[PDB]
């Protein structure tokens, strides 16, 4: 084993590698959305900026897990990153609804990782998940939920979508 | 009696204690409204901020009456603070209408306190009420009335409610 | 359910609402103490300031739980706030002893909330409690314990109470 | 009559002249106390400063009434200023007790002046009394009451009197 490895279960190591792939996938989905909203026939620059920054954040989430893997003496194994589920994302509201669903899927995976870490009595890893991931995920889900409600109020189509887009820009 | 007490009628002392409870109740109502407007299915941050600041102000009104009670040599008696009349406040307009009704109820109580003070020939207390409470109350009622009119013009639902909320934020 | 709700048990939601009421009650108790110590026949401005700031802090604790309820998709339910157990709090030492007892009651409630969250496998909530509440509570209990010991040394009556009051101011 | 005189009753004019004398008398009493506390066998510099500043304030109160008399077209009539009731004021506590009694006598005179003004339907004068005199008087009575309580706690003799004197300096 690695000279640093201590109290680090192989199941947690493997689950971290799977989570790295999921974070990279989420980054790719948000990158797709970002440039969809810069199409000349879409032109929603607030949504584009929101999803560009979300894509950057998920790439950083993946990197933080890669750093963690190395810190504990596990070994990073990278797999193919799936194509985003769509090439075109529809309205601003439909993209936010897809984002909410994705964030909740990621949250479920993080909670399953926490259960794996708890069951293997790894408090360093439950700590990482609670402080660096679970809090960010709940905050993101509440923010996107708020955004869906505000957009449904303002629009969700036409002038209201145009005006809501400005609050993101 | 207190070593400081002079020209301070027991009826005014008791009426101040009842008003302290009413100010604390109004603070509680506005606190309820503030966090109602931060629900993920409401998401009106301008309304939330307006009612948060209103809640803070009413708590300060209560404290100023508590300080006054002590200044005159009366004794503060604190009672239960009733639960707000609602748990959910409806639309922004319905909350403002409830706020206007509450502010007018508080105003009526303050005017009755002024009549009690006048009838007991307490010009220090009629002074406090005129300068620190009655002016603020009339200004608040005019402001909320204005807000109701502006929101009815802009909305009061949908995009207009969304846009009006921004002027409060 | 709320569009944001995930892994949030109804028992935790209800326990958070009960804790909100307890924090508001503690705020009310400390508000009572604060203005008791500004009576002309008490006149302990250091104690008054200590309990005024404590009252503000407990109101903030309540608000942080209200924000948390909304963040997780629970629904805030506000109840009557009981009158403080006393109208007059006696000596500075007796008030600190009452405060220590109240802080330990609040701590016990927070620990029971943590046990509820743990038993329902909610690591986001055990996280909130550990980082935002349990640490503050233990620090507050140690501070008030220290204060009781210092006041018993200095006074606890007469000149020593007068001098101790200055270290709080 | 004066070219400026309007709605100014001769009874109010005479009562203002009597109040001018009372304010000057109070200034003289506090001047006596101030230098009593600078005797080599008393040596309480905090008390001395407190009463020096109180003496200055009462002289300013007299001058504000003289300015008011002129403003309304009344005519200032100045009378003998009585010697202070004592030449030696005893302990710090006895001086504060004498000051509290004097401030309450002045307050009673001001309230009688307000009743005279009210009965003669002079709202300019009831205004002056409420804003410039009655508020200051109640604040002064509460402050001296607080001071008596703090000094009784700290001392009122010996080391506690020595230490209390420092908080005034
Ligand atoms: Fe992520
Ligand atoms: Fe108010
Ligand atoms: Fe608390
Ligand atoms: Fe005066
Ligand atoms: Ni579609
Ligand atoms: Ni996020
Ligand atoms: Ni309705
Ligand atoms: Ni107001
Ligand atoms: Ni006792
Ligand atoms: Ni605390
Ligand atoms: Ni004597
Ligand atoms: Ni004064």
């Amino acid at each position: 084993a690695s000279q640093v490895r201590q109290n680090y279960h192989e199941d947690c190591e493997a689950s971290i590698n799977k989570q790295i792939n999921m974070e990279l996938y989420a980054s790719y989905v948000y990158l797709s959305m970002a440039y969809y909203f810069e199409r000349d026939d879409v032109a929603l620059p607030g949504f584009a900026k929101f999803f560009k920054e979300s894509s950057d954040e998920e790439r950083e989430h993946a990197q933080t897990f890669m750093k963690y893997q190395n810190k504990r003496g596990g070994r990073i194994v990278l797999q193919q990153i799936a194509a985003p589920s769509m090439q075109e994302w529809g309205t601003g509201l439909e993209a936010l609804q897809a984002a909410l669903d994705l964030e909740k899927q990621v949250n479920q995976s993080l909670l399953e990782l926490h259960s794996t870490a708890s069951g293997n009595n790894d408090p360093h890893l439950t700590k990482l998940l609670e402080d660096e991931y679970l809090e960010e995920q709940v905050d993101s889900i509440k923010k996107i939920g708020d955004m869906i409600t505000k957009l449904k109020r303002a629009g969700p189509h036409g002038l209201g979508e145009y005006m809501f887009d400005k609050e993101l820009n």
